[PDB]
């Protein structure tokens, strides 16, 4: 098997999380429907759901009642953005986001444009950071919602959601943050951060795919127009069945990551710096995105002059990712296609880092030699 | 533990299904993101997703491309009903369903009423069966969509989706069927059935909670206006991440159930008949819903004169379910609250059936004696 260096696409479920999830699957376990109020199979499953809701809430310093379970950060992004814009449209129909947002955010705004909303898509600077003066200049008296992601999924850059939130709160503008790539890695304290809506994905944080959550601030109260209809119902905001094993898995993953967050992230940073220092003397290599205001595990690099398909093949002993985010920060088409995303995580070893350096040094050297 | 008699609320994941799901979770397994096209972790996970899509398609005689994965039959119902009505509204805005549909269907129609759609909610007859003459009389030249569930979740009655579909096809009306309670139990052959949209839930069929599918007929082509935005994308109809373990679990559950469907369902029918024959001489007991045009595992009975809370407590050695469906078939408030739903399934034994008869006979007798 190639060495996995694509943690930002998905992570393995932590084995400690697997051990908890499997208690909620088969006939020997707690398989009841959390909505079955009339027997102990249902009640036990509900208790496990609510314990996971508390685990997640504790990691971000929110209350459990502010946590709405979803099928992933895609649904959370959709529900936050469509739900808030549609609920508050009588207050104004101008919206602001960044051109570097994940498609689950951009495509939500694209839909709202068909509904008459006016959307401003701000570009970052060339290091991927939003110029907050450009944000301020874009705000209008009829701006009702802004969405800015905490960590970019391609280039790993961190936006200053603390300042953004405070600036928007003073204007009465709702602030949504896509935190899919930051939860379990960066501090999130919603008792201090002026964030109104925040999206979470379990499988970016060593939980199972197919489950996420939306934080919905209770004070000042944020309301949403829901996107689903049926049973449940997560305070009326999300209808459907509560999948006990998925939710248990998400709660346990969040608890595990937060309990060791700073040591784990600094160990990962050390490995990422080691990787970068091992490859950064290769000819025409460029690091994309701010080097330090950046999640520990992300290394996004362009090998100017080389072909992306050729890089993927030559580097096939590494499992890596090989365009609109790169264009937004100023790369040409040609530069963007020479770019790879390496991402490191909980199961990356020092031995694998040294092998990656050797593979990248050897193979990029050959591609330059064979150029 | 009480004996589980609430299979229609949820089923345990079959242990054979668990064994497959767990191969797609932790770091030792195939945890890659199916959308990661640039390495073998992604490609292996995609292959498992597509194999599960084929498994499901084969059980209902559809093509894989007609299968859209969802987070459950709730999302599938929402996507079918809102998506078809909103896509075809220029053709007409009249819709027809039954008052006995699951809330994921009724609440979708409730939302469309806020969007200007006119909805006719037909009541069944007192045995729960739709009078198809009443359906025909309700159809209009501007009716674009009808939704009728295959198996009712409360009283287990089976609607004649074959005749309904043919009647609607002749009128150019889209037919949606909620099959959450019938897949894996009743025959479904979409090469013969004139059904345009059909919803599926894994956890009603011994798969994991939190995953389902929507069948979308390819010929004549059915289009839908999607409810989600982002990546993927299931032919543009459902955005988000494909959760490999969930989808694998659903595909394996569907394959297992269909391979032994008629023997398993007839064994369950024998047990359900045994249960009913053991309790049906109790005073004032009434069976709700047609006795034979009914899924094998459902027994919905009213103990006229007794209190539902008292029944739940007295019968606590059994895990059972204890209102608008019962009102629709003609029960009074008082009769409806005296009603329990017992549902039998794959792990119900003959020994448990005999114990249920003894418990129900003993405890209902006492409740009548202590009345």
């Amino acid at each position: 098997k190639p060495i996995y260096f694509d943690y930002m696409a998905t992570t393995p479920v932590d084995p400690r999380v697997v051990e908890q999830m499997i208690k909620y699957l088969g006939p020997e376990g707690d398989f009841g429907n959390p909505a079955s109020a009339t027997h102990e199979y249902g009640r036990v499953a509900s208790m496990a759901v609510e314990q996971a809701r508390s685990q997640i809430a504790e990691t971000i310093n929110a209350s459990p009642q502010e946590i709405v379970f979803t099928s992933g950060a895609t649904e959370a992004d959709n529900l936050a953005i469509l739900g808030a814009a549609r609920f508050y449209k009588n207050k104004g129909m101008h919206l602001v986001t960044m051109s570097t947002e994940h498609k689950a955010v951009l495509d939500s705004f694209h839909q709202l444009e068909k509904e008459g909303f006016q959307v401003t898509y701000l570009n970052p600077e060339s290091d991927g950071l939003l110029d907050l003066e450009k944000l301020e200049s874009a705000l209008r008296l009829d701006t009702i919602l802004v969405s800015v992601m905490h960590v970019n999924n391609e280039i790993g850059v961190i936006q200053d959601i603390a300042s953004i939130g405070e600036l928007l709160r003073n204007r009465g503008i709702i602030f949504h943050v896509d935190a899919a790539q930051s939860a379990g890695k960066l501090p999130i304290d919603l008792s201090q951060l002026s964030v109104d809506l925040m999206s979470f994905s379990a499988h970016k944080n060593y939980g199972p795919k197919g489950v996420g959550a939306l934080y919905v601030r209770h004070k000042p109260r944020i309301r949403l127009q829901p996107l689903s209809y049926g049973g449940g119902h997560e305070g009326g905001l999300r209808s459907g069945t509560l999948p006990t094993h998925q939710i248990v898995g998400m709660g346990e993953a969040f608890a595990i990551a937060e309990a060791d967050r700073i040591p784990e992230q600094t160990r990962i940073l050390n490995l990422r710096k080691q990787l970068w220092d091992g490859i950064r003397h290769l000819p025409a290599i460029k690091l994309n995105g701010h080097e330090h205001r950046r999640i520990a595990g992300n290394l996004n690099v362009s090998f100017v002059g080389l072909n992306g398909d050729s890089l993927l093949f030559a580097l096939s002993e590494l499992a890596i990712s090989t365009s609109y985010v790169l264009r937004a920060i100023g790369l040409t088409d040609t530069e963007a296609q020479s770019t790879i995303r390496l991402s490191i995580g909980r199961f990356t070893s020092e031995v694998q880092i040294k092998k990656a350096i050797d593979i990248i040094c050897t193979q990029v050297s050959r591609l330059h030699e064979l150029s």
